[PDB]
């Protein structure tokens, strides 16, 4: 006889990062309108970070960012197609970079959306962390507008909150788009706005950075009569509203027993 | 000391069954063009299986189906909204009567895509079972037209085979679609057409079946002014071709020796 409510072997019970369930519930949103997901790099040339998004040195623009900037010989960073890119590396203070890097490796129509981690020499609070995640898509098209875009957020609020969820949109400032627009989705159950990304049509100096960049690697333009709109949004900050997180903080902790709770989720 | 290279301990690998992994293929490919997937049950009304579908007894047409007809009492078959459904009990021969099931329980316009275990009393060859898995697809709205399924599929082809795939539609018969339709994907690596399976728009009787049943549980009329399409295609014929598996019947056998060979593939 045996006594069968005795503890079994105890074999491991795994589980996913937080970050990474929510990376995941929002590429698999993302999916269903048509999206595939790409990776960039971490550590980025100023080139791609800045300069092809239209963020010039000296300018307020570049100002506004944080940047972590890197030293040291012997580091080979691949560009789009493999090819050694030159100029100052730095650790990437947004996923906007990838949106460059893959428009000049591939050619439109296409819908893309990339995680990525992300870094930003700032102080930390309970809402502000120097390494999070952001989330950027970008569809480019002949005949893509701004309300395709809107729609695009629509469906991220529906998919995320349910069928009383809204979003709303203001005009706001990227050098690598015009429009340009912050934007907020109506979470129902807390009852209150939650400030999720900036987004607006591709600017046209970026897709004119793309083809010359495409040039000089002799391939032939492929922006100039296309149109496109692109959003970045942070990840954490998701994360924390959707799953109750309290502290971005908590996220790169390690703490196995902050871990382990979410072990069900998914 | 200790000899690294020696076995470690005998921790059990799992594995999914060939079909899982086939389903799960064409459900990631259909999200991705905004197909929602659900499933209906094995056991099925003559009423869901053939009258809705516009098949009705002693005629032609359910000459066509081998159908398995069960019996026994106590037996509760639930309807699209919990109610207690009467009519001949069976096994569905395929899995388009989810098709009304779920137009009666929704209102348009959507995507539905729903895989199941469908039964037909045949004989079982290298390519032929008693028991087998279809995948239904279900798109419906104002200005859905015969273009918007050839895309379906064409995108479908494109998914499985890569570019330089490509679809091909024949016309067929189906009392459900009205026009009907049969198709196959080009196989580049196969040299060889693959038929796939079949559909067409779906019929103004369907469409009429569904809003009547909907007035007697209640419910207002939705699917007097919209069209759409609709498409059933067997998972088995495609895992076949997709994994190189030679006999069908080789699914249901249950041999550790023959299933242990996916724990790769996904
Ligand atoms: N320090 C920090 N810690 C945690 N999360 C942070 C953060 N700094 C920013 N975030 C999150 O990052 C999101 C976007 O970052 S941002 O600096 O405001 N905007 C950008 O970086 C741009 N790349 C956004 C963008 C705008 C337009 C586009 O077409 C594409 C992207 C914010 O909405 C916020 O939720
Ligand atoms: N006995 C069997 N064993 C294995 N696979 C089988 C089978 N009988 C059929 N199949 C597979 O099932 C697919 C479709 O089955 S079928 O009887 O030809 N067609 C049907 O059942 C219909 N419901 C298809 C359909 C047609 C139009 C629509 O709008 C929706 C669906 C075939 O293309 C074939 O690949």
């Amino acid at each position: 006889r045996v006594d069968v409510s005795l503890p079994g072997a105890s074999l491991f019970s795994g589980g996913l990062h937080p970050i990474t369930l929510m990376e995941r519930e929002l590429v698999e949103i993302f999916r269903a309108l048509g999206y595939q997901a790409v990776e960039g790099p971490e550590v980025e040339s100023e080139f791609f970070n800045f300069d092809a998004l239209n963020i010039p040195e000296h300018h307020p623009a570049r100002d506004m960012w944080d940047t972590f900037w890197l030293t040291g010989e012997g580091f080979r960073l691949e560009g789009p197609l493999g090819e050694e890119v030159e100029g100052r590396l730095l650790l990437r203070t947004h996923t906007s970079p990838m949106q460059v890097r893959y428009m000049v490796a591939h050619t439109p129509p296409f819908r893309i959306v990339v995680p990525g981690r992300v870094f930003r020499f700032e102080q930390t609070d309970a809402t502000h962390e120097a390494v999070f995640h952001q989330l950027e898509g970008l569809v480019v098209g002949e005949g893509i507008a701004m309300a395709h875009l809107k729609g695009a957020i629509y469906e991220l609020a529906q998919a995320l909150f349910g069928p009383d969820s809204k979003v709303r949109f203001q005009p706001v400032y990227f050098p690598f788009v015009e429009p340009g627009a912050q934007f907020a989705v109506w979470w129902p159950e807390g009852g209150k706005w939650l400030e999720l990304g900036g987004a607006g049509m591709v600017h046209p100096k970026v897709f004119q950075a793309v083809d010359a960049y495409r040039e000089r690697l002799g391939l032939p333009p492929a922006y100039r009569g296309v149109t496109g709109f692109a959003f970045g949004l942070g990840v954490e900050r998701l994360a924390m509203l959707r799953y109750g997180i309290p502290d971005i903080r908590y996220f790169f902790g390690g703490r196995l027993k902050f871990l382990e709770q979410f072990k069900g989720v998914l």
